[PDB]
């Protein structure tokens, strides 16, 4: 079931893109 661990795992990792884009958006 490698679908269900990328999907729990993916959600921490996309923190990373979340917060980058977040920043840029004040910038």
């Amino acid at each position: 079931k490698k679908k269900l661990f990328i999907m729990i795992v993916g959600g921490l990792v996309g923190l990373r893109i979340v917060f980058a884009v977040l920043s840029i958006k004040k910038k």
